[PDB]
């Protein structure tokens, strides 16, 4: 049970010069949704400090304001498909009080959809409030009775991938700590290497109906089991993707008939795959789609899908435009149940984000309302992998026990 305290718009601490040049929209951005990337950190009550909500909010707001001088496009408004007006309209900053302790509130989140309340605005369609598609950035801080807090961020996907979210949060937290050495964003590179195309529509998101998301947790010991069953050098992600893919194939072939192929698609950072690479601090959607597939009759063991996936990660001799056309070519003559997808928030330093009073207890997100559109995240120990997997309720139910046992709803530990 929470109550809103206030909403304000945070401006950059010095106005954006009419001179300065706002973020130019790239081709890759044009192809993305106008939905937001919803991101949530829960912090315990600090052991060093004894700061008032008011004081904690002041540090946060002043430091946001300072850092928006470098991330000024984030205070503008998006002009969909083409550009961003750097008009310093400001970032919505929401403050709430929740009548409960942190641990009590997040130790048994049965419906992950209820994490919505920690977001400052809608990320996706289908709630009571419409998405504000023009707003690049909004934030919310919720204060618990214990001293614990939650910071929710909605960053527009038309203007950022999760690497760009991380560039932003590293800068914001670091500014809040009062450091002089921030890693500065680069806003120019994206449209240089991927120039936009005129009249390109942004795709609309139509939510699917019977979808729930659960967080399936694979800890060090579980990965070890997978690693060991697979015996070659197997990384954490390959093992987990393979394992889930095997089990969603079984559900798909049992509910629906087996038809054409089964595909899995991973969205990974394109910066490090360029020849030569782009820096991690280039802002914008700079990501690519890597495909793996097995035909309809497949039915083998989960280590058998790893080949397909490893082969999938190979950087190719083919240019971006071709990679994209292949991608779209396969995606469109696929029936909706034949696609499984994974985006990764892996290895982005989210559990190191320290505003000045400690590192997170948990990082979460909200329900992307489409079947089989999953999300891989780090675990607080750097061991293990969290899979945030949305599915049709009836389909999730058909998963085997060895998988469904991994569902974890305690975010307090």
């Amino acid at each position: 049970q929470m109550e809103k305290v206030s909403e304000e718009l945070i401006l950059p601490s010095s106005p954006t010069p009419q001179s300065l040049k706002c973020y130019k929209i790239s081709h890759l951005d044009q192809l993305l949704l106008t939905c937001h990337i919803p991101f949530i950190l829960f912090y315990p009550n600090p052991l060093d400090s004894n700061l008032d909500p008011a004081q904690t909010s002041q540090h946060l707001k002043q430091s946001l304001s300072k850092v928006l001088t470098h991330f000024y496009p984030l205070a503008g408004r998006i002009n969909v498909n083409s550009s961003v007006d750097c008009n310093d309209s400001g970032v919505p900053f929401v403050e709430a009080r929740v009548q409960a302790q942190l641990s009590q509130a997040i130790q048994n989140v049965v419906e992950l959809e209820k994490l919505d309340q920690y977001l400052p605005s809608a990320a996706y369609p289908g709630g009571k409030i419409e998405v504000n598609e023009d707003v690049p950035l909004a934030v919310k801080i919720s204060f618990f009775e214990c001293g614990g807090t939650a910071i929710g961020v909605n960053l527009s996907h038309k203007i950022a991938d999760v690497l760009s979210l991380a560039t932003f949060l590293n800068a914001w937290t670091a500014t809040c700590r009062g450091e002089t050495e921030i890693v500065l964003p680069n806003f120019d590179l994206a449209a240089r290497h991927f120039p936009p195309v005129d009249n390109t529509p942004s795709p609309e998101l139509v939510p699917d109906e019977n979808v729930v998301m659960k967080r399936f947790v694979f800890d060090k010991e579980k990965i070890g089991a997978l690693r060991a069953q697979a015996s070659k050098n197997f990384s954490r992600v390959q093992l987990v993707v393979a394992y889930i893919w095997k089990h969603v194939i079984d559900v798909t072939r049992a509910k629906y008939g087996a038809k054409n192929k089964f595909v899995v698609v991973q969205a990974v950072n394109l910066r490090s795959r360029m020849n030569p690479p782009l820096p991690h601090y280039a802002m914008g959607n700079i990501a690519t789609l890597l495909f793996a597939a097995v035909d309809a009759e497949w039915d083998k063991d989960f280590p058998d899908l790893i080949g397909p996936l490893r082969t999938s990660l190979e950087k190719t001799e083919d240019d971006h435009n071709h990679e994209l056309l292949k991608g779209m070519t396969c995606l469109y003559e696929l029936e909706p149940q034949e696609l499984l997808s994974f985006t990764s928030w892996c290895r982005l330093g989210f559990y190191d984000l320290d505003f000045g009073w400690g590192k997170p207890l948990s990082a979460c997100t909200t329900t992307f309302p489409k079947r089989n559109a999953a999300l891989l995240m780090d675990t607080r120990s750097g061991d293990g992998v969290e899979a945030w997997l949305p599915m049709a309720e009836d389909e999730m139910a058909m998963l085997p026990v060895e998988l469904l046992s991994l569902v974890d709803s305690d975010f307090s530990k």
